[PDB]
Parts: C-alpha cells; sequence; structure tokens
C-alpha cells in the first residue's frame, strides 16, 4: 500500500493525469513546494497546473526508507532544464506530506 | 517557532555528526537509506561517526520542510572533490524515524 502510492504517483506524472493523485492524496495533504505550502486539493490543483504549463518531468532515480521516498527528477520548460527533489510520507496507502525542492 | 529549534538541532546533526546528539536523534527502529544502501538504528550512528572520522566536510544549502516531513540540500565536499546531496528526514516524537540520503 505504500508501494502502491509511491508507483501511483510516478505514472500519475508520467501520464501527465493529475486527476490520478486523487487515489493517493488526501484532504490532509501538506506540500512545500519550495518553500509554498499547499493542503489537500489544493496539491492536486498545483500539479494540475504543472501539468496544463506542459512541464516535462523525467525520473532519474528514487530511494526508500521505510514510507519515505526520495525522487529526484529532471524538469524541462521553454528549453531550460533543472534538477528537482520529491519527498514523500507514506501513510495508510496514502501520500501525507510533499517536499518539493529545486536544486 | 518550535521549527527553529528543531532545524538548528537537525542541521547541526547534519553537518557535524556530534555522536552524543546523534545517540538522542536516532532510535532502534530508525531507517536509513544512503544511496540505496539500507541501515538500522545503532548502525546509523555508525554511519555518522564514519562520514565524520573520515573528514567530509557538509554545509548546509537550503531546506525545506512539510509537516514532519523535511528536506535538506547540502554540500559535501571530500578530497577536493564537491556534491550536492539531498538529505529526506521524517521526525516522530523528537526522533529520526526515517532518513534517505541521495548524492545528486
Ligand atoms: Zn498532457
Ligand atoms: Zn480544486
Ligand atoms: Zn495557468
Ligand atoms: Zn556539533
Ligand atoms: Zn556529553
Ligand atoms: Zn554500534
Amino acid at each position: 500500500e505504500e508501494e502502491k502510492a509511491a508507483r501511483l504517483l510516478i505514472e500519475a506524472l508520467e501520464k501527465g493525469d493529475p486527476e490520478l493523485m486523487r487515489k493517493v492524496i488526501s484532504p490532509d495533504t501538506k506540500m512545500s513546494i519550495n518553500g509554498r505550502l499547499f493542503t489537500g486539493d489544493e496539491v492536486v490543483e498545483v500539479v494540475k497546473e504543472i501539468q496544463k504549463r506542459g512541464i516535462v518531468i523525467k525520473l532519474v532515480s528514487y530511494e526508500k526508507a521505510g514510507n519515505l521516498w526520495l525522487f529526484l527528477v529532471t524538469v524541462k520548460n521553454n528549453g531550460q532544464e533543472e534538477k528537482v527533489a520529491v519527498a514523500i510520507v507514506v501513510r495508510n496507502g496514502r501520500i501525507k506530506e510533499v517536499i518539493v525542492m529545486s536544486i
């Protein structure tokens, strides 16, 4: 169920299907994206905005410790490329906390 | 507020790895993945000790937080080579429950 949620996140991101995230986000999910805080449905709306903008995300690598996952992705928009770290904590099959940080 | 206290302690542990502070914040059930290699409990303390013993210099670049999840970006210097490393930590009840260390 832990692994399910992480796997669904990757699939959702690859597919550009933000709505699929609703299967792993909860109303109490907290996200920090470069210091900006979002909760619950707002997290889905942020991911939707990212997809709407056509931002291209490629997974580079990932690691896991217990219910904690850390992903390194490359992000491309308008020919500019950046590395981003995405940390998630899963509880009861749901992503409860997420940090997105530009490197 | 209480965040600043916790941040200060976490940063000190990450940069300097004081053994006595490590023993206070690691529990027998703490799980660490360091570039895919898994360590648990006391082992985590021993790994931090080894990193410090080798003279690896760790400096905070930035960090973020959401609930009990923290993410630190550090520079690591060893033998004239410099790299960026991401450290993700989950805290529960004043202790580190999970930590991932990943070279970028
Ligand atoms: Zn699309
Ligand atoms: Zn909405
Ligand atoms: Zn827009
Ligand atoms: Zn110290
Ligand atoms: Zn002492
Ligand atoms: Zn030992």
